[PDB]
Formats: structure tokens, sequence, C-alpha cells
């Protein structure tokens, strides 16, 4: 079984615990609880929205909901090669639920932060909170696999996961999109104490649950909290905090992603034929630091275990 060595991540473990996963194997108690005290230790002291300076020489690869596919997740990075300082990675929120393998997701990608700290990225969805969890099937997996406290422990982690990246000053990440009110700041982002689970509104909430509409101005959301929010929004938002565009997730689209209002908010959605059910492609983003627009990579999914969706 994978073991930590002197109690710290390598690249030697993660290889381990990713063959370790694809043969339905459970990492032990004690590694798991470890993996989690230390990243939470990391997390914490980082910033609510995290700035990423981008040389000209690199890239960075954004990536969208993954929804406990473990196996598509091992996918992209057999396409996209395996996460190092020359390959950084953001993924942005819903990293569980739906998928009936959430714990394998996490850990591979709380293992990875811990071994790439500086290059390996991950913002928090509306799906890493305890409602979600505890409809959708990541409490229950937990539970199944571990124990109860180990779930309230990855929710405690949880809870420490930055709201936005932003690239260069540049390129702003979250996982849902813009807020309900006028005149949010990346300075408010930045503010955001973000440690608990989102409020019923405001701008935490907004960052993990909004979602882009074609016509003007916001609407009440089917979602039953945030909003819906137009170009118009967009647009003002990013001239009043000099930032070129947005790239979201947060929503399944059959393409793996989608370019609206004008270019300005892109989605991406990285769990092809979602649930075993929806059929849609996915998708991952490259950005260089010399060039930041968006070059989408689009996949479809790859056989898994014959363990059907939301089983837990
Ligand atoms: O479940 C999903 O696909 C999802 N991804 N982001 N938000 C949701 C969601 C949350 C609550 C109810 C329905 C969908
Ligand atoms: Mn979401
Ligand atoms: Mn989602």
């Amino acid at each position: 079984g994978p073991k930590l060595e002197d109690g710290k991540v390598t690249i030697s473990f993660m290889k381990e615990l990713m063959q370790w996963y694809k043969d339905q194997k459970k990492l032990h108690r004690k590694c798991a609880y470890q993996i989690l005290v230390q990243v939470k230790e990391v997390l914490s002291k980082l910033s609510t929205l995290v700035e990423t300076t981008l040389k000209e020489t690199e890239k960075i690869t954004v990536c969208g909901d993954t929804h406990g596919q473990f196996y598509d997740l091992l996918n992209i990075f057999e396409l996209n090669g395996l996460p190092s300082e020359t390959n950084p990675y953001i993924f942005n929120g819903d990293f569980v639920d739906r998928g009936s393998f959430s714990v394998e997701v996490i850990l591979t990608l709380f293992g990875f932060k811990l071994l790439y700290p500086d290059h390996f990225h991950l913002l928090r969805g509306n799906h890493e909170t305890d409602n979600m969890n505890q409809i959708y099937g990541f409490e229950g997996e937990v539970k199944a696999k571990y124990t109860a406290q180990m779930y309230e422990l990855f929710s405690e982690v949880f809870e420490w996961l930055p709201l936005a990246q932003c690239i260069n000053g540049k390129v702003l990440i979250m996982h849902g999109g813009l807020f309900s009110e006028d005149g949010v700041t990346l300075d408010d982002i930045r503010k955001i104490e973000r440690n608990r689970q989102p409020p019923d509104s405001g701008p935490m909430c907004d960052l993990l649950w909004s979602d882009p509409q074609p016509q003007n101005g916001r609407s009440i959301s089917k979602r039953g909290v945030s909003c819906q929010f137009g170009p118009d929004v967009t647009k003002a938002f990013l001239e009043e905090n000099n930032l070129d565009y947005i790239i979201r997730s947060h929503e399944v689209k059959a393409e793996g992603y989608e370019v609206a209002h004008g270019g300005r908010c892109v989605t991406v959605f990285s769990a092809p034929n979602y649930c075993d059910q929806m059929g849609n492609k996915a998708s991952y983003i490259h950005l260089q630091g010399s060039d930041l627009r968006p070059q989408f990579h689009q996949f479809t999914a790859v056989p898994h275990p014959n363990v059907k969706p939301m089983a837990y």
C-alpha cells in the first residue's frame, strides 16, 4: 500500500496512489489523515484570491468540474501529462459528488497540492460544502470508506480552499461566476473570510453559485441562491477591475466548454459523459504567459469499474 516517506508526499507515492486507486483499493486512514492535516495547513495560509504570475515561457492548464470521475481525471494526466513545476494545473471546484470515486479524486488532488504547492492549484466549488456533500454522495462515500469523523475533517479542509485565482492581473478564475450586486472588486474577494460554509447571499455565495445568461442584467437563479448575470454585468466587472476575461466552471456543457458574453465569460467543464448519462465531451484549457487567450482541448470519457453514479 502507498506510504508517505518521512511523513511527506513524493512523486513515487503519488504514482503508487494513482495505481492503488485505479485498482479500487483504499488508502490507509493514517495516510489519508496526514494528507488532510498537511494540506489544511497549506491551504489555510493562502489568500482567498490566489494571484499567480505566468512568465512568457510558462503555461498553465485549467480544468473544470471533475465530480468524482477518477478514471477521467487519470485520462487528463495521460493526455496532458502529470502535474509538475513545468506542467502546472488549476482545478476549478466540484471535485466531489455525483461520481462514485470522489474520495479517489480529492485525495489525488490534495496529494498533488502537497507535492507541487506553488504549481498545483485547487479552487473551491459549491460541491465542496456540507449541504451538497450530504445530498449528492460524498458524505456517504467517505462514511462508507472511512468514518463520519473523516468526513468532518474533509469539510474542514474544504473551508480553507481559495475562492478565486487571478493570472497576471488579467484572467480571473472562479467556480460559479460574478456578483448579484454591482461594484464588487478584487479587494473584496481578497478580504472574504472564507473558512466556513457559504452564506445564503453575498460575494462568497456568488463565486460558488452564479451563472451567465445571454440577456442583459440579472435574474433570480433557478438554483435558489445567487443569480444569473448578463453580458453587461461581465463587461462592467472586468472594466472596473482591469481584467480581460473570466474562466468559470459549475455547469455541464455538451462540448465541455462554452464561450459566452462576447468572449468574456468562458466555461470549462472536465467531467465527460457526466454521471454516465449526459454524453457530453469534457475539456481543459491551456493558457500561456505570452498569450493569455484560452486554447481548448476536448476529450471523451474512458471506461471505469462497475460502480454506478451516486451509489453513495
Ligand atoms: O450537481 C451538479 O451537477 C452541480 N454542479 N454545480 N452545482 C450543481 C448542483 C447543485 C445543487 C443542485 C443541482 C446541481
Ligand atoms: Mn458547481
Ligand atoms: Mn458541477
